[PDB]
């Protein structure tokens, strides 16, 4: 087994990992980046992106990530295709174990993301990128003045429904239970939009099937109530499955301070804002952000992490 | 005199203001953006940009900003060419007075930047974008393994010198006084690089002239010492004038909490991170960031500000 030492190691090949790589390479730090299993991150699972600033037309998630990969390799970032399964952050240098070897480093940037879960239905899988989506902030504007459905019961779903009711003609919130398990302020605003507006509630329903045509989604079939099998049918142009994200942080449990699985950073306006609870370990992207979750905020913290890492490595 | 009300008003047409505009427009908020006098921000004063992620080749600051302008107008952002001279943020709606009218709004995003100062020399003005620069993080990699000069005595200059000594073969720090007025940790690391390395000190000198050829800077002439007129000459490929930035916040004094002229935001990992001391007023870009100062971090906080503004406007 091999053991490669690097001054700076970056975990993840999403927008945060690639931006941290171009900033680290241009700081002459010679970064090594480990891609993980999903080479290019969550953006490779989507079709059109029209909120990456400065790219008004013709951008897709795959094309953005190919450009970011080109950018990192232009400045000679060593890119390694591997995935980390064990970590030891309590001894110096930090040791990380992959499938293809052992890695040690003096500074670490963690940009392992927070992947969206789906329902697992074949009909849902069929319409991904053509009507079924997992990000309302990104894709909500394509369904402006149209009917939309959101499925879920926690915080994300009530937030997605609330955000979407300002864009769509109406929002259909679908949930298995007869009650939402979201924050008190979210549920208050939800019930105001149910009563005086835009959101139609469909509690005690489960999604059976996503129907549609050649261009995409046209409807949704629901079933059940509290004791019965009624089977509803909704005419809808888009579906937003909002059942939660999975921050890829299991490997860091007991090593780093986490908050609902998200890596806690120092934050603040006085620098060293991406530093985790361990000196020399920094986090960027969706793994440390459960509020905004965009490629542009992930690239922004990717940049901050590389400059924090540079300042750490130089004794400041 | 006219008084135009807008639900959301954005101040500034740099990367933070334009990204907040595309996120606000795609949230169906119908943003109005006031450009200020410098239409396109600080990036219009630079030549090549090769740290905007996903753009490996052929980007210049003017081209990025033209693309961001196209992006904002594609989503029907109302762009107004005006500059704000007076503000009243203590009454609702917020009132802002420009040269071309009065504006009121329910939520405000301030993205007015922090402009770099220069020495005012004709020879320096002659070589801007071709050897004279004000951002070491951005432009430092172009002078890799070459001789570089930095001029200044505060925090920025010692930081720029320290950052540049890892890229350049040697750094020549030029200062009027016989001592630097930077942080204790910065001066410690500085004196270590002076003694065991890369940084050559030139205290009690003032820059007289920046010389160069058709392609750019080739030298620098200094003069004086503590009582005498010796006149030095340095062979150098780049000059970094690091004499300070000017956050455009005079209009907000006594209205908002400032910290060395920078707008203080809430920050943190629990949302509403761009909110200033006044509810409903948010800040983004270099006006609230004195540490990273990049177009990508400005676009990231621009995005955060628009989503914070959306959540505020919807009672969350
Ligand atoms: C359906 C959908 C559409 C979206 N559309 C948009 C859009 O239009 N615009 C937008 O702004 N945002 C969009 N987003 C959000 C965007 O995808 C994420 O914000 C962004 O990808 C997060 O960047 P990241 O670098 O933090 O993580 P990710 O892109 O999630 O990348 C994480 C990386 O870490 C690696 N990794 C994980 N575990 C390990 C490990 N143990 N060892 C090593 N590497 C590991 C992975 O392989 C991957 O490369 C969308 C999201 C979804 C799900
Ligand atoms: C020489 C140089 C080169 C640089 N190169 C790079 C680079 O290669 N890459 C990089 O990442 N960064 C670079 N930067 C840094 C980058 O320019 C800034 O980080 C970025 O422009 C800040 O964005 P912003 O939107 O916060 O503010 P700015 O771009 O500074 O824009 C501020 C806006 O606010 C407006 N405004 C000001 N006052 C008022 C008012 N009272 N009313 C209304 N509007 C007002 C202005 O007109 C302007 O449109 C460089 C900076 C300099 C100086
Ligand atoms: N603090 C905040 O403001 C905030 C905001 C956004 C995100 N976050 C973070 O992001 C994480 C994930 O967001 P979340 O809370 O929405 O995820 P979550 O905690 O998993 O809640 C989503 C819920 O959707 C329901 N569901 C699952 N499968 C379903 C199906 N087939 N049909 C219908 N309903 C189904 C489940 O609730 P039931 O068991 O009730 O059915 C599930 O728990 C959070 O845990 C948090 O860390 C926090
Ligand atoms: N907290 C931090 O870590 C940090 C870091 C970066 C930036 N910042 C922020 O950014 C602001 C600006 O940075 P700064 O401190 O460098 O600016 P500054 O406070 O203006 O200091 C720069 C100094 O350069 C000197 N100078 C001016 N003209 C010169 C010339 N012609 N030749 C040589 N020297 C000349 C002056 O010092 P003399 O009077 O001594 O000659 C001047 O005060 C700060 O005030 C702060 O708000 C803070």
């Amino acid at each position: 087994g091999t053991t490669k030492h690097s001054k700076l190691l970056i975990l993840g090949s999403g927008p945060a990992g690639y931006t941290a790589a171009v900033y680290a390479a241009r700081a002459n730090l010679q970064p090594v980046l480990i891609t993980g299993m999903e080479k290019g991150g969550q953006l490779t699972t989507t079709t059109e992106v029209e909120n990456w600033p400065g790219d008004p037309n013709d951008l897709t998630g795959p094309l953005l990530m190919e450009r970011m990969h080109e950018h990192a390799t232009k400045f000679e970032t060593e890119i390694i295709f591997d995935h980390i399964n064990k970590v030891d952050l309590q001894n110096r240098p930090f040791r990380l174990n992959g499938d293809n070897g052992e890695y040690t480093c003096d500074a670490l940037i963690i940009a392992t993301g927070a992947s969206a879960r789906y329902l697992g239905l074949p009909s849902e899988e069929a319409f991904k990128g053509r009507g079924v989506s997992a990000c309302a902030t990104s894709d909500g504007f394509f369904y402006r003045n149209q009917k939309v459905a959101v499925i879920g019961g926690g915080n994300t779903a009530v937030e997605e429904a609330l955000y979407l009711s300002n864009i769509a003609s109406e929002v259909h919130l679908i949930h298995r239970r007869d009650g939402f398990r979201a924050e008190k302020i979210l549920i208050k605003r939800l019930m105001d939009k149910v009563e005086n507006g835009n959101i139609i509630l469909h509690t005690n329903r489960t999604l059976e099937e996503v129907t549609g045509d050649q261009m995409g989604v046209t409807g949704v079939r629901l079933r059940d109530t509290q004791n019965s099998d009624n089977i509803e049918s909704l005419d809808v142009a888009g579906l937003f499955v909002a059942i939660g994200h999975s921050p890829n942080t299991a490997i860091f449990e007991g090593q780093l301070e986490l908050e609902n699985g998200y890596i806690k950073v120092q934050s603040g306006i006085h620098g060293n804002a991406t530093q985790t609870s361990i000196p020399g370990v920094f986090a960027a992207g969706d793994v440390m952000d459960h509020i905004y979750r965009q490629a542009i905020t992930s690239a922004g913290t990717g940049c901050m992490a590389a400059l924090d890492a540079e300042r750490y490595l130089d004794g400041l």
